């Protein structure tokens, strides 16, 4: 699209509305870019010292992308709600972007007072690396997409990536992408950028909590008919003489009736309660957990594989990485309080995959015999196994919503770990950056970069919009399901809204299983 | 087809052409073939004392079979150089093959003077067992594959194979399959055995180098926003008092970010340095050496499941068994020194999969509480978890092409550990035998078994073309990849060559993944 | 071209006529092709010592080529005459190969007494480099052409090469091509191999 400087390149679309099967939410945001790294690309590199499980060689860039890929860029706490409430689950089927009326600032500080004003003529280049041909970094948990708050003005990242390194410095396989090297497309005010998107069939994320779990399953009333192992001794007047005997497992039997399903894997994590006290004094924050490591750097297991948070009455415990968590509006960079953040908690799989804190199960040790007891020993890291059966983390209203399944000669079921949908293409990265304004140069020529240029940024506003499909509840259950509510009780500030200051905050992180399906 | 006897039932071809999306690689070679086992199916097993992860039962047949299960067979250095520099990947998509020009020859040992004629009507038969109803042996890495260098002629293996067996004895179940039993073609002079395969959709052996690595993966530039816990306890003012605060991981934090996919797999093998010194004195080499068993027998895990063979700066190492190895030309049979073998390495992979030697991660074992430290355990094993995502066992030049997928009720990833394409129905078998020349009977009758036949063998050339597809490179990447370059520097022999007595010696292995795709 | 074995795959021809503007000179010579390098390709470098205007590196091969760029294999003394006494010039327009009426022998040395004798299946198989993919030797001033005379039988010279050397040793760049990465057409007895040449327009040589 094109046309004039007083013509507005596009209007402010940012509704939601339901079709029954589908639901597009519409959003548009205003926006500001900079000029970052002065123009230029520079290499950058972890601090020479700094352990050797922190280092890393990279590039930063001029440009600065576009992202939205959370959940709340699209959802509004009423509209997610509505979701939420009546749909055993949903996916993304397409979407549409375009970037408009944008306008060119160049502010001028002499001396002491700064003045800004148009630059009318100047340039801001956009472009989409539909060929993902470019380090893919969204789904990376950055911070930096879109203002959960419509009437919020926000900042675009600047682009950033990271190659090969041994230790502090380069390897050669390691490769410098060039962001000109691309086409983009300039635009110019009066100029907007609009661009379409299609996902591709993934699975509705299961936005419902199990009502059976897999030892609970079969029917009380009749006992089965195979038999398993009761007893192995028996009462010999005084002493017990081994005589194995067995039964048909029955409801009061229970515990021992054979099944045909197993638990979702796992991998220990360390407990931690909420209550401060509990809680062991002294620092194994990062030589307690749970990790893994490749060429010699052990990195960290955040969202750990999917699993349950916390046994039956212990909603004060939690893994030491295997929860998401957010920070309340406003919530400082560093070691900031418990009381500052929201710890996300997944009880809701517990029927199917494994506690996090506590073990698989266990497997048996040695071979008995008369002269020798029989071993056994608990399993803290069950890898996939035939029968099991599992559910993927939940996703939260400011979760990330999708991620970029890596390019490998094997996958093993791409739910992101971190929650959200597993895509192979993901929406293309999307890049801007501002055509240089070399300032005045020197009547005699010289051959050196051109170095000195006009002070200026840009800005103008955005907007993204996405076709999500549902798939509706459909079950026999007599009794209430539960629900998502805002509490009743009168309180000072309504949740999700703007306090006295106009500072929009999302009170508490809120899930997506309410709806109750049988396993 | 068929002809006379001056008539050459095939010509030569052995050329070799690139089309920019295939390349056929057609290749012909002399052969010669003896008659096994003096004609007859014999029973063969382990030697009865011996070992009994060394038992076995089975039969060794008068026929002989044939077999290009190695690249190089089809891909001449210069030819595989082309490839293993430009493209992103490739596979195989059809074949043809042709025996021709067959000769029958029949050799005359006449006290202390031999003397070879052409016994013209005599035959050769052939025959491919296309439905598998043979115990498919090729893929098991043995040799008598076809020569890599043309000029060369060869013998032909012959067939055998193994069934079930308790200790060197035969158990009902194990089948004597008997290859008379089908329906081989005659060859006479003047004639040819052609037959013609198509592949099946298999992925594309990818011939590339991440540039990226899971962890190092995310962009420097921005903090994430998803918390971690940074501390656990505090200064009282002299002593600590357990207080857990939490972090936002950003670039110095790394090692503590959140992510989204795990490391491949693993199965921890041994550490033995190229350097004589290091390595511990003793024998170890199977007490120590990492392996599993079935029935009792333990056998060993060689190839093990793929993983990258030495962090940085360590190429001085490698597993027991977790690579492969081949003979410098001449090298002979058994406990041939180090200098006498070419050790294969995957560094390529550490990107994606765990180094062999060292384990996967470490997860928690206790649960932590005031009076009772965090535990913590390193895992050797680590069976596939979702979110896992890895790189297959590279090629080389002169390894296995293919290897058939075993019939069972389940497989994971086939593809074949040994490194090449897992196909469901590979290449059949190809068999060729000769008649029998019953040499002089008794004028009176006798209804014993023929003893006594005609000495003689057989002869003539095959040829086998194949049709490869490709995958083109497509990186934006502006730095120079690497190539696989042949030395600069004068030498006393060229590399890939035949030497002063026409020896062609292949120097070294050559890998496939120069070219670098990123993550 | 193809047949039996009782048939001459081609005939004799060994004419010359002159048509005023051309002039075709046919001419066919019976020859001889041993085994060469045991049928092995063999490596060879000039003699470690020999002063160095004088080192080399390079192949011989179990091939054996064949070659007439000699005039007098097909100019007759006569003919020859003929041309040279009443023309401005000359020069070739194209050409025409046969190779036929192969035969395979095969020689017995059982003790003190050698017996030669047909092995008529065995082949002997013949290829052209049509696409100059190999070093070119003839032109070398190579002496194994045609025999000047028709009725002389000759042997085939065998191929070698050259390729670079720092001394008596290779260098990396030099190539080494094997003459089996080609399709070379096989020929049992009663196989004739033909093959036919155009000339690109050159100068007349001056005979004048």
């Amino acid at each position: 699209g094109a046309d004039g400087v007083g013509n507005s390149s596009g209007n402010w679309h940012c509704d939601s509305t339901w079709m029954g099967d589908r639901v597009i939410t519409t959003s548009t945001r205003t926006w500001a870019l900079p000029t970052y790294n002065n123009h230029l690309y520079k290499q950058i590199s972890s601090q020479s010292g700094a352990s050797n499980d922190n280092h890393y060689f990279g590039y930063s860039t001029p440009w600065g992308y576009f992202d939205f890929n959370r959940f709340h860029c699209h959802f509004s706490p009423r509209d997610w709600q509505r979701l939420i409430n009546n749909n055993w689950g949903f996916r993304p089927k397409r979407l549409n972007f375009k970037l408009f009326n944008i306008q060119v600032k160049e502010v001028t500080q002499n001396d002491g007072t700064t003045t800004i004003a148009n630059n009318l003529t100047s340039t801001v280049q956009v472009f989409t690396d539909s060929e993902y041909q470019l380090p893919y970094v969204l789904g990376s948990a950055h911070q930096g997409c879109l203002p959960p708050f419509p009437a919020d003005v926000f900042m675009v990242p600047q682009y950033g990536y990271l190659t090969l390194n041994n230790g502090s410095q380069a390897v050669g396989r390691s490769s410098f992408y060039c962001l000109e090297y691309f086409p983009s497309q300039m635009l110019r005010t009066g100029n907007n950028f609009t661009f379409s998107y299609t996902f591709e069939d993934v699975p509705f994320h299961s936005s419902y909590a199990h009502s059976q779990s897999l030892d609970r399953l079969m029917n009380p009333l009749i006992d089965q008919y195979l038999y398993y192992l009761s007893r192995t001794n028996t009462p010999s007047g005084t002493t017990t003489q081994s005589r194995l005997q067995f039964s048909q497992a029955g409801a009061s039997d229970i515990r021992d009736q054979s099944r045909n399903w197993l638990p979702g894997p796992c991998y220990r994590q360390q407990r931690v309660s909420k209550t401060s006290a509990d809680n062991n004094n002294s620092e194994y924050s990062w030589t307690g957990a749970t990790k893994y490591h490749l060429n010699g750097r052990d990195s960290l297991v955040n969202p750990g594989p999917a699993m349950a948070s916390h046994k039956d009455d212990e909603e004060k415990f939690f893994p030491q990485s295997g929860v998401l968590i957010f920070g309340k509006q406003g919530s400082e960079k560093t070691n900031v309080d418990i009381e500052k953040v929201m710890i996300t908690d997944e009880e809701e799989i517990r029927t199917t995959n494994p506690v996090a804190t506590e073990q698989y199960g266990s497997v048996s040790t040695n071979l008995q015999r008369g002269n020798r007891q029989a071993a056994t020993a608990d399993v803290n890291t069950q890898g996939v196994l035939p029968g099991m059966v599992w559910q993927d983390r939940d996703v939260y209203l400011q979760g990330p919503i999708w991620a970029k399944i890596p390019h490998t000669d094997g996958h093993f079921h791409p739910s992101p770990l971190m929650g959200g949908f597993g895509l192979k293409h993901p929406p293309p990265q999307i890049l801007i950056k501002n055509t240089p304004v070399p300032a005045n140069p020197s009547t005699t020529f010289s051959a050196a970069k051109f170095a000195s240029f006009i002070t200026q940024y840009s800005t103008g506003q955005v907007s993204v919009e996405i076709e999500w499909e549902l798939q509706k509840e459909n079950s026999k259950r007599w009794n209430p399901e539960i629900q998502y509510t805002s509490n009743y009780n009168k309180s000072v500030n309504v949740d999700f809204t703007v306090d006295t200051n106009g500072v929009y905050s999302e009170p508490r992180p809120i899930g997506t299983r309410y709806l109750t399906r049988n396993l």
